[PDB]
């Protein structure tokens, strides 16, 4: 071997089909079929009797027609074989990918020896399609690091890689309370976009920070026009140096609201939510020891960035949820933006249903329980926030069904085997996501 290391996969967390959001965990156990239906015990055993409904329609399977098992496979890592000297090398530690170079794997040292060197990566970061949101976003970063003189840090491309029209409506309990007494619309237009930070580390990048977001522009009907929503951030925590990587999220994060507020967007909403233990927001098995933070942690991190951001002239203020519909002098839960897959569409689902019937219940203890959550961050403040011309946004539509929300990503690093939980595995999955970017588009 290269690394004389015994190399495998570890096993990945699953769903359990049985209960919304649940899940399996490495070395758990649980019932399949098909390799396609699983199941937790507990889901397993509150199922009644002997009967499972299955489907994506419904199919009645039997319960003895399950396999029981653990979750604890481990798939070798696969080598490849250098076509000149037969060495057998970890195809993740040498990073040879077919599609790249299709004309087979030749080792370092064959091509040492002989003065050759590896065509050129034409599958990188730097080469896929920029923006002038990535622009924007990768000049700030790379003028600061260039301002900080660190030895160890590299070129950072961000690369915005999706961009579609989309529409969020509201739920059914929101619906028939404010929504059939048209006191409010029923659908919110927005734009999503997907963008993702790479860190060149030796000539080979690293995608080490990703974000999705969601943009109501100024044809949204009220409450949701002229704000922006982040829909989930994630990172891999590799950036290099170390010491640079949280100014660097910093400067991500205050560049893209900058960036929104050029363009007229007067408010960022942020829900400062962890994922729960074994889900990955955007990349697909994080290093074990990358810790997710604490509730509490995260919040004081958001307000960090936002205090940067105050200090900055780029944001004017924020604040929680419940002392901005105080300073709203808000009555009524219409009022309160509505944004794809937020906290607050499911829990006014919820209030309206054991108030039995309103939806101004409970709306203030909620917002105060809730408050340190929720931030909500005005760019445009005052009376500029009144006459702005229309948002036009300079930057084409991106389709990319890879990266039409964090689902399609995350199927693929499953489907192929990609994890984010080391260096050198993230590094291949970035040259396997890369490529799939690239070829992707090319159709
Ligand atoms: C205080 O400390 C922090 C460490 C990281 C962050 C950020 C961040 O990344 N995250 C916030 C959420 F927590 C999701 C993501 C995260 O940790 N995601 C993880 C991390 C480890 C994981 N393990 N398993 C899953 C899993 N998800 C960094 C990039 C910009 C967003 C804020 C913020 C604070
Ligand atoms: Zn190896
Ligand atoms: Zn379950
Ligand atoms: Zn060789």
């Amino acid at each position: 071997y290269c690394c004389g290391r015994k190399l495998e996969f570890s096993p990945q967390t699953l769903c359990c089909y049985g209960k919304q959001l649940c899940t399996i965990p490495r070395d758990a156990t649980y019932y399949s079929y098909q390799n396609r239906y699983h199941f937790c015990e507990k889901c397993f055993n509150e199922i009644q009797g002997e009967s499972v409904s299955l489907g994506d329609p419904q199919t009645t399977i039997n319960k003895e027609q399950f396999s029981k098992r653990k979750n604890d496979t481990l798939d070798p890592e696969l080598f490849v074989e250098c076509t000149e000297c037969g060495r057998k090398m970890h195809q993740i530690c040498v990073l040879h990918h077919e599609i790249i170079w299709p004309a087979g794997f030749v080792c370092d040292g064959c091509l040492k020896k002989s003065a050759r060197t590896r065509k050129e990566n034409k599958f990188s970061a730097k080469r896929l399609p920029s923006t002038r949101l990535g622009t924007f976003l990768e000049n700030r970063v790379n003028d600061f690091l260039r301002r900080q003189n660190h030895p160890e840090s590299g070129e950072v491309t961000v690369r915005v890689v999706h961009a579609s029209d989309k529409t969020v409506e509201v739920k059914p309990g929101m619906k028939a309370r404010f929504v059939d007494s048209g006191e409010m619309a029923e659908s919110f237009p927005y734009r999503t976009k997907a963008l993702f930070a790479f860190e060149e580390i030796d000539g080979v990048d690293l995608c080490f920070f990703g974000m999705h977001v969601q943009e109501y522009g100024s044809d949204c009907p009220p409450p949701n026009q002229r704000r922006v929503y982040i829909s989930y951030l994630d990172s891999v925590h590799f950036f290099r140096p170390k010491c640079l990587r949280t100014a660097v999220y910093h400067e991500i994060l205050i560049g893209y609201l900058e960036y929104v507020k050029k363009l007229g967007y007067t408010t960022g909403h942020i829900w400062a939510c962890p994922p729960s233990e074994g889900d990955d927001y955007i990349f697909h098995c994080h290093p074990p020891d990358q810790k997710i933070p604490k509730p509490k942690r995260l919040q004081e991190w958001f307000k960090k960035m936002l205090d940067k951001a105050v200090s900055e002239r780029i944001v004017h203020d924020y604040k929680d949820i419940f002392k901005q519909a105080t300073e709203d002098r808000l009555t009524s839960a219409k009022e309160l933006p509505y944004f794809e897959g937020d906290f607050w569409p499911n829990v006014l689902e919820e209030s309206i249903k054991e108030s039995g019937g309103s939806g101004s219940q409970k709306l203030y203890a909620t917002m105060e329980k809730h408050k340190e959550v929720f931030f909500v961050i005005r760019l445009i403040a005052g009376p500029a926030a009144n006459s702005l011309p229309p948002i036009v946004d300079p930057d084409p539509l991106i389709p990319c069904d890879l990266m039409d929300g964090r689902d399609a990503f995350l199927t693929l690093a499953r489907d192929k085997h990609l994890e984010f939980s080391s260096l050198r595995r993230a590094q291949w999955s970035t040259m396997c996501m890369l490529v799939e970017l690239h070829t992707q588009s090319q159709d």
